[PDB]
Formats: structure tokens, C-alpha cells, sequence
């Protein structure tokens, strides 16, 4: 029984391992998406700031 | 044959712990990232509002 019990437990733990791996994969993709969004918004912030600057430049030339 | 199964059992438990922790970390980082996204959206809105006000001021000639 020692060995059959160990088999039961091993299969169970392997299943748990797979479940956790799935969770980690999902969460990882979510994190990747959020990070990439952050970068995107850095670029966009830079651009928008540049346009705000264009306001001042153009006005300085009237 | 038993010692092998014991070995594997412990190995699997260790892997479990590692994954619990890695998942916890990843969730923390996801939370941080989403707060960053939110904050930056708000900064952007503030900036477009600033833009509107400034342009409206310039258009007053």
C-alpha cells in the first residue's frame, strides 16, 4: 500500500502542478499585455506632450 | 521502487511551492502594471484638458 498510496499522491500532485501551471500561464499573458500597454502609453504620452509643446511654439510665432 | 516514489513526491511538492510563489509574484506585478495603466490614462486626460484650455486661450485673438 505504501507504493500505491505514493502513486495516488503523485498523480494528485501532478494534477495540481498542471493546474498551477495553467494559472501561471494565464497570469503571465495578462502581465505581458499590461506591460506592453504601459509602454504604448509612454509613447503616446511623449507624443501628446510634444503636441502641447507645438501649441506654445506656434503661439510664440504669432 | 518505494524510495523512487518518495523522491518524486518530495520533488513534486517542491515544484508546487515554487509555482505558488512564482504565481504570487506574477499577480503582484500584474496589479502594479494595472495601477500604472490607470494612472497614465488619468495623466493623459489631464494633459488633453490642459491642451484644450491652452488652445482655447490662444484662439481668443
Amino acid at each position: 500500500n505504501a507504493e500505491v498510496k505514493l502513486e495516488e499522491e503523485n498523480r494528485s500532485l501532478k494534477a495540481d502542478l498542471q493546474k498551477l501551471k495553467d494559472e501561471l500561464a494565464s497570469t503571465k499573458q495578462k502581465l505581458e499585455k499590461a506591460e506592453n500597454q504601459v509602454l504604448a502609453m509612454r509613447k503616446q504620452s511623449e507624443g501628446l506632450t510634444k503636441e502641447y509643446d507645438r501649441l506654445l511654439e506656434e503661439h510664440a510665432k504669432l
